[PDB]
Order: structure tokens, then C-alpha cells, then sequence
């Protein structure tokens, strides 16, 4: 005791009808808050701070529940208390939580499980403590600084006003750069010097300075870095790649130039990122992993990257002038993990909402990128605006127009307003756009002439309008704002249609992404339309792992699409995620530096020597074997790596593990294992490579996926032939293979769930339990189902982005085979026939576990031999010994 009776109140941000938030704590029992969407929680505000010693909790029916529940002193910090993860059900008696005597004047309840519905309920919750007789402090507005203001935009002028200031700038970060990548005590092995462009071209030298130092010049900061780069690569065998495996043993003595070098590069642009990348890989990255990142870029003569950061604190500031509070904003935005969609105009506010500290956070990140940015002379590409506003806009704004857009995935898309409206009426598009625009002026300053934006993207409707018309004037509004503003757009099955594009009224000042130039090439009516286009390799899916690439067409189609057209700009990467088949990236940016095609086989050997630190004829003959296999030239339409079996929902006649995968194998597998034998083989040697073992586990993971595929199929046919004993033998070794399959994922620091969850739940200071619950949730959700039922199910979403991953196959993929095995094999010896599995909600049942209470898992990889792990496959669970095996 005592009972808190007096003075309390609640409120929630979503209910069923008739069923609100305040029937939690209406002393009815009858009567119960429900939830209407994924904001599955509510606030109960004690009034005045209580010393707790105890919670009771009671749910509508004896259903087992799950919750969380956190307590906040302060108003700001909700810390957690205490939970539910038992599964005993609910009944008439409640459920009373001890609480070790905590401060407390507002407490949240986050219900993450019903296991009789998808909606959960609370009929009633007492709080019990001792009045402290304090209150909760006011909480401190959400407050961010303009750039003018700041010493950013002191720097951001004084660079741009004074040439001697900004090329000593640009020279000591190339500098810096050489001491990240390779160690500060190479720094003074080079000299660099600025020069002019060659011919309009961008363009570096590599040459010996007399006493023994490299001299390189280049025309900016990304030339520069570029010449460090080919020296690195083509004098010293070194090969840097940060996410994805370097060799970065350096020679004993500084390799001599001899013949001095200048090459140039024939493109305006060389572009890097798809929004989705800033969600499958990018959203928990602290600064470090994004000065890595821009290191690597401008190594690899990246010049133009699109950027959302900080986006956000932009968006609340636009919103604000139009009738919405702070929390309005938040319940727009998305969580962390979906910034992709939320800018591309597909969903709002699941994952979130975002702690009040996120705005300033994230709009310092952004500074903090733009500074480099300039000194390297590279371009972001920031926000356009087409009329994007929330759905409830014309509520708090009774004359402005707007054309619903529909669902995408099962969410709701937000509204769009009317791009042009009749006389008569008011024009909120140019009202929101001028805002829009200026608040990204105030938040970041004028950092760039590229804006992206992309209405109407995988949907949306167009409503009455003249789709020609809508692209005219988002343009004219664009240029209105920047004189010499560039509209870069994606194009992507056929958005924007012909109809669309011609709508461009100055096509100088749009430039088209042709998104998945090296599968899908959709060019030609760009080119026909004298619109400038970037020719880019897509290449990853959702963060989908397997060995993908097309490194032929990279070598070739390149170079041809420069000889036939005019208006080519450009090449770049638009990846889902940049997580696999490094030979894949290295090779395209390689092809800005050449108008020639290039052979891709002795480019391939070339690569693995200086990736490897060395090589030998047997490692050689491995990588052909990949080429020829795995990396051979295809010519059908397909979307990132074959799925493996074992990420796919358990069932029959499985073609894919997602909605729009692929699992079918178009190479030979027992000539693909030789790749792994000759690895193997060769592994005591090559160990001391951590490239090689990068690549070692690659191509043992695809053997075992290949192999599980063929186990499958026998598995399937023992059970459709009434064959219990030939599936309980061959479903046992299905099972077998997935568990040495995690022995292979559980060495490499990339492939550990353990380094996902944990940089979400540390990505900003000082966050509360809340927060990094939250953004756990996110992180669990964004590799599994997704969304929610409606998205990962109805929606399609499910295991778009699954991982092979440690952790996560021994806890997710592994538990939902063995799960379906069990059901097959209980029917077969006689059971009762196998029940329909509810995938979703074993799924969402993992989603939700927190890492404080549940499991925690490692950061660390493992030291499992992979050319002992490879021996056991090739005996074990392979193709080639499959009759042998089963
Ligand atoms: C969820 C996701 O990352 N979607 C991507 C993806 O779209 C999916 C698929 O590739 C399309 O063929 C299908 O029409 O829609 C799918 C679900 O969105 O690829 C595109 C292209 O990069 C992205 O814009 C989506 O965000
Ligand atoms: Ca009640």
C-alpha cells in the first residue's frame, strides 16, 4: 500500500471503439483499453511522484499476456520496472508486480503479447506506493539551433570564401584519411597536391616525388582519395573495403611509381546509396561507421551520395507551421529502421515514436557529414518536396487539398496534396513547399544544388491531375528555391512514366536514376528524352546474403552504354543494403576510370591477389570456378542472391523465402563445392587473410544453402510417400546441417545479430530503457516480419530482409523448421494431422523480446575452424556425397 486512487489519469495513442484509454482506470473491471494499431502501450499519470512498491495488473479474458513496464521520475527518462514474459494466463486474480520501491509520476505499460489476438487490452491497473509529495518537472520543449548560428556555418563559409583555407582543408583531411585507412605513420609518405581538371574531367596522378614519397594530385578531394586508392591497389597488392573485408598490409618499403600516372574519368557523377540503405544497414551507424564509409567513397571516386540524415528535425519544423505539435510530428515519423520508406512515401509511424532528443542528435550528425562532405568535395543529394503531408492534414488545415494515396504493404501511405488546384482555392503546395524548402535551409544551410523525390513511388494515385503537370511544377518549385537545382529521381518499374518525365520542363535540371541498370537496364527512354541518367548496379535486395554478382556485364556494359548515348552522367550503386559480394562494388566504381570495356577474368585475379595478400594457382582456379558458377552472366530478371531454404517459412513447394526472392540455383552445385574444397585446401595458408576468411565463409554458407535446398526436396517426398522413418533420418539431417551452418555464421563479427541489436540499442547518449526497447524492436523487426501481421502477411513483407545471420538461425530459422519437422513427424507415426502453424506470431513472439531480460546476444564472433567446418560439409551434408550421405 497505499493504493494510488486519486488523481490519476491516462492516455494512449490508439483504441478500438468505445474502448479507451480511461477504462484502464476506471475501477471496472468490465470494462478495458484496447489497442486499434502497433502502439500498443499507455501512460498513466500518477499526479504527484510516488515511491512504488507495487503494480496489479488485469487483462479482459485469460489470455496470456506479455508487457513491459516503465516508470519516470523526471518526465523525460522512462526506465523499466518490471514484466511479464511468463507464459501463465490471465485470470480473475490479476497480476501483481513487486516494485523495489521506485520514484515515479508517470509509468508506461507496453502490452507486446496476447496470444488470443493481435490486439491486447488492459481491463484495469492499480498502482500502489507512498506520496513523495513532489511533482514531475515540465518537460523541456524539443529546441534545435539554425546552421547560421553555429560554428558549422562558420567553417561551411570560410571553406567556400577562401580557396588557400579550403585546399589546406581538403589536403589535411586527405591526410587524415591515409592515417584511418591504412596508419598515421604512413601519413608522411605522401604528398598531395591539387591541380586542374583534365579536359573537364575529373582526374589523378600517381607519380615517385624524387626522395622516395608518393605524389599524388587530383582536381578535388574524391580524385585525391582515388589516386590513393590506385596506388594502394595497383602498387602495394593492398585493398581497403571497411564493411566488407581488407588486406591493409602494407609493404616494408614504399613501393616505387616509376612511370608517372594520369588517369581521368569520363563521368560527371559517380553516385552511391538507395534510401532503403539508410534502413537495412545504415540506421543504427554512429559517426565512426559513417567517416569509414565516406573514407571508402571517396577512395572509390564517389562523388555524389544520397543523404537523409537529420531529416527529420527538417520535418518537424515544416509541420509545425502547419497546425502540428511536437508529438504529432513524432506519431508521423517512423522509428528508427524505417526512414527508408517514411521519405520514399510509403509508411508513417510504425517504429517510432522517437525520443525527443533524436532532432538535435541526428541534425548535428548531418553538419558533422556536410563538413566533410565539402572538404572532400563531395555532393549529398538532400529532400525535394511533392506534396507529401499526413493523412489528417486537411483537418488541421479546412482549404488545403489532398489526394489520398492508398495503402503499401498493408500501411498506410501519407496523403498527397494537390500539386495544382483551380482558381478560387488555396494552394498548399506551394504554401508546405516554400516552408519545406526553407526549413532545410535553416537546419543544414545551402550544402548542395541535389534534391531527391519520388511521388508516386511503388504506387500512390494521381487522383484527377495531369501527371506531366505534377512534374512540371514540383520542378519549377524546386528551381524556385535553388536556381541551379538538380531533381534527382529514381526509376523504378516504370516510375516515372513517359507522361511524367515529359512533364520536365528543363531536363538540364532533373537526373534520372536508372536503378537497376546491370538486371532491368530501363535507360533508353531516358536517353531518348534527352534526360541526364546514371547507369547503376542495384545488386542487393533487403540485406539478402548469398554469392551474387555480374561482373561480365560490369566489365562491358558499361563502357558500351557510354559509347552509345549523350546523356549518360553517370554510373553509381543503388544497394538495398551494402552487405555482401564486395568484388561486386569494387569492379563498378573501378569502371568509372575507363571509356573501354575490360576483361572481367583477369580483373578478377588481379582483385583476390591484393584482396588475399597473396595468391597461387589453386586460389585462382577456386575464383574461376566462382565465375563460371556462382558469378556467371545471367540473363533473366531476378532480385538479389538466391534465398536459402532455411530462411523460408517451413512448407511444401517453397520457390523463395520472400514475397519477390528467388531461391532456384541456376549453376551447378557439385561444381561449386570445388570452390570450397580448393579453400580448404588451402586455408592453414591463406588464414592470416581476414578477406579470405570473409570469402571463405561466404562461399561455405551458399554450399550449405545449396545443400539444405536438396535435403529439402527429399524431406518433402519422404513425407508425401508416408515414409516416417526416411523423414525422421533425412529431417534430422536437414536439421544437422542448419546447426553446422551456424558454426560457419558464428565467425564472422558481420554475421552476428548480437552487433545489429546492440548498436540500436547504444545509437544515441544516454537514452532511457524505453528508448533502446524501442529501438530494439526495430532492429529484431525490420531482418524478421517486418511489420506487422497486415504487413509482414496480407502486406508481403515477410522475411523480406532475412540474414543469415548468427543468432538469428538458431533462434528463428532453425526454431520454425524444427517446429514444422515435429507437426510432419507426429502425423506420420500415427498423430494427429499436422497443425496449421501461425507463422506470424511465433515470428513476432522472437521480434519482441528485449535484450536486458530475455537473451543477450554476443558481439563476439567465434574461432571455428572454416576449413575443418568445410571438411565436415563436404563429407556430411553436401551435393557431391549426397547418394553416399542419405
Ligand atoms: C520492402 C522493400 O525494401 N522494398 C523495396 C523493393 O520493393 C519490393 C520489390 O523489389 C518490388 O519488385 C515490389 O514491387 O515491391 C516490393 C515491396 O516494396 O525494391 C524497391 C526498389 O529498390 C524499393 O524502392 C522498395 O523500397
Ligand atoms: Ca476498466
Amino acid at each position: 500500500g497505499v493504493e494510488i486512487t486519486e488523481g490519476v489519469t491516462v492516455t494512449a495513442k490508439g483504441n478500438t471503439e468505445g474502448n479507451t484509454a480511461d477504462l484502464a482506470i476506471d475501477g471496472d473491471l468490465s470494462t478495458y483499453w484496447e489497442s486499434s494499431n502497433d502502439y500498443k502501450w499507455i501512460e498513466v499519470d500518477l499526479g504527484g511522484i510516488y515511491e512504488l512498491s507495487k503494480i496489479e495488473i488485469f487483462n479482459k479474458d485469460e489470455a496470456v499476456y506479455k508487457y513491459n513496464i516503465y516508470a519516470s521520475e523526471d518526465g523525460e527518462n522512462f526506465n523499466k520496472i518490471a514484466y511479464k514474459n511468463n507464459d501463465n494466463v490471465s485470470d480473475s486474480n490479476g497480476n501483481m508486480h513487486t516494485i523495489d520501491n521506485v520514484r515515479a509520476g508517470k509509468i508506461r505499460i507496453d502490452v507486446v503479447q496476447n496470444s488470443n489476438s493481435d490486439r491486447v487490452n488492459i481491463a484495469e491497473i492499480n498502482v500502489f506506493g507512498k506520496n513523495t509529495g513532489e511533482s514531475l518537472p515540465e518537460v523541456k520543449k524539443i529546441a534545435t539551433s539554425n546552421f547560421s548560428e553555429t560554428p558549422w556555418a562558420t567553417e561551411y563559409e570560410k571553406f567556400n570564401s577562401d580557396s588557400a583555407y579550403a585546399n589546406e582543408k581538403t589536403l589535411n583531411e586527405i591526410k587524415n584519411l591515409v592515417g584511418r585507412v591504412i596508419g598515421r605513420e604512413f601519413k608522411d609518405k605522401f604528398i598531395f597536391e591539387i591541380r586542374d581538371q583534365l579536359n573537364g574531367n575529373d582526374v589523378f596522378e600517381v607519380s615517385d616525388s624524387g626522395d622516395g614519397k608518393v605524389l599524388i594530385k587530383g582536381n578535388n578531394g574524391v580524385s585525391l582519395a582515388s589516386g590513393f586508392n590506385y596506388y594502394l591497389k595497383n602498387y602495394c597488392n593492398v585493398s581497403y573495403n571497411p564493411i566488407m573485408g581488407s588486406n591493409l598490409k602494407m609493404p616494408e618499403t614504399m613501393p616505387s611509381v616509376g612511370e608517372r600516372v594520369v588517369i581521368d574519368t569520363p563521368y560527371e557523377h559517380r553516385y552511391a546509396l538507395n534510401f532503403c540503405t539508410y534502413s537495412y544497414t545504415m540506421s543504427f551507424w554512429d559517426w565512426d561507421q559513417y567517416e569509414e564509409f565516406l573514407d571508402w567513397c571517396a577512395m572509390n571516386g564517389v562523388n555524389l551520395v544520397l543523404d537523409i540524415i537529420g531529416q527529420e528535425e527538417v520535418l518537424r519544423r515544416t509541420l509545425n507551421e502547419f497546425g502540428y505539435s511536437d508529438e504529432e510530428v513524432k506519431e508521423f515519423i517512423s522509428g528508427p529502421a524505417y526512414f527508408a520508406w517514411f521519405y520514399m512515401q510509403n509508411m508513417t509511424g510504425f517504429g517510432g515514436p522517437l525520443p525527443n532528443d533524436w532532432f538535435e542528435q541526428r541534425a548535428e550528425l548531418g553538419r558533422k557529414m556536410h563538413d566533410r562532405m565539402q572538404s572532400f568535395g563531395i555532393n549529398p543529394v538532400l529532400q525535394g518536396y511533392s506534396g507529401m503531408v499526413p493523412r489528417d492534414f486537411k483537418e488541421k488545415n479546412q482549404e488545403a487539398q489532398t489526394i489520398s494515396q492508398g495503402g503499401w504493404c498493408g500501411f498506410d501511405r501519407p496523403d498527397m496534396l494537390k500539386t495544382y488546384v483551380n482558381e478560387g482555392e488555396a494552394d498548399y503546395f506551394q504554401k508546405v513547399a516554400d516552408v519545406f524548402y526553407e526549413k532545410q535551409k535553416e537546419v543544414f544551410g545551402d550544402v548542395t544544388n541535389f534534391y531527391g523525390v519520388d511521388p508516386f513511388h511503388q504506387g500512390g494515385n494521381t487522383g484527377d491531375l495531369d501527371n506531366g503537370k505534377i512534374y512540371e511544377i514540383i520542378q519549377n518549385k524546386m528551381i524556385e528555391h535553388d536556381n541551379d537545382a538538380v531533381w534527382v529521381i529514381q526509376n523504378w518499374q516504370g516510375n516515372p512514366s513517359n507522361n511524367k518525365l515529359e512533364g520536365l520542363t528543363k531536363k538540364d535540371q532533373a537526373m534520372v536514376l536508372d536503378l537497376f541498370s546491370e538486371v532491368s537496364p530501363d535507360w533508353n527512354r531516358l536517353e531518348e528524352r534527352d534526360l541526364p541518367w546514371i547507369w547503376n548496379m542495384l545488386h542487393n535486395f533487403g540485406g539478402r546474403m548469398g554469392m551474387d554478382a555480374a561482373p561480365e556485364k560490369l566489365a562491358t556494359e558499361i563502357p558500351k552504354a557510354l559509347a552509345n548515348s549523350e546523356h549518360m552522367v553517370g554510373i553509381g550503386i543503388t544497394p538495398q543494403a551494402i552487405n555482401t559480394n564486395p568484388l561486386a562494388y569494387e569492379l563498378l566504381f573501378d569502371m568509372a576510370w575507363t571509356r573501354d570495356q575490360i576483361n572481367f577474368r583477369t580483373w578478377t585475379e588481379d582483385y583476390i591477389e591484393r584482396r588475399y595478400g597473396k595468391t597461387n594457382k589453386e586460389i585462382l582456379e577456386a575464383w574461376n570456378i566462382i565465375l563460371d558458377t556462382a558469378y556467371k552472366k545471367r540473363n533473366d530478371y531476378y532480385q538479389g542472391a538466391a534465398e536459402s531454404i532455411i530462411n523460408a517459412r517451413p512448407g511444401f513447394g517453397i520457390k523463395s523465402a520472400s514475397t519477390w526472392g528467388h531461391s532456384k540455383i541456376v549453376y551447378d552445385k557439385s561444381e561449386f563445392e570445388k570452390a570450397i574444397e580448393i579453400f580448404a585446401k588451402n586455408y592453414d595458408e591463406f588464414k592470416d587473410s581476414d578477406a579470405f576468411l570473409y570469402d571463405f565463409a561466404d562461399i561455405l554458407k551458399q554450399l550449405l544453402a545449396n545443400s539444405a535446398q536438396e535435403y529439402y526436396e527429399v524431406m518433402c517426398n519422404a513425407y508425401n510417400n508416408g515414409n516416417g522413418e526416411k523423414f525422421k533420418f533425412v529431417s534430422g539431417k536437414f536439421l544437422e546441417l542448419i546447426k553446422l551452418q551456424e558454426r560457419v555464421l558464428s565467425t564472422r563479427p558481420e554475421f552476428l545479430i548480437g552487433n545489429w541489436i546492440e548498436d540500436a540499442r547504444t545509437m544515441l547518449k544516454d537514452s532511457d530503457d524505453w528508448t533502446k526497447d524501442l529501438f530494439e524492436f526495430n532492429a529484431r523487426a525490420l531482418v524478421t516480419t517486418w511489420g506487422s501481421r497486415n504487413n509482414a502477411d496480407g502486406g508481403g513483407l515477410k522475411d523480406y530482409s532475412n540474414r543469415q545471420w548468427s543468432g538469428l538461425t538458431e533462434d528463428y530459422y532453425y526454431a520454425r523448421w524444427e517446429k514444422w519437422i515435429n507437426g510432419l513427424q507426429a502425423e506420420l507415426d500415427g498423430g494427429a494431422k499436422a497443425p496449421n502453424i501461425d507463422w506470424f506470431k511465433m515470428e513476432y513472439d522472437w521480434v519482441n523480446k528485449k535484450s536486458d531480460t530475455d537473451k543477450l546476444y554476443p558481439t563476439e564472433a567465434s574461432n571455428e575452424n572454416l576449413g575443418e567446418l568445410a571438411k565436415i560439409a563436404m563429407e556430411s551434408y553436401s551435393v557431391t556425397n549426397m547418394d553416399k550421405i542419405l
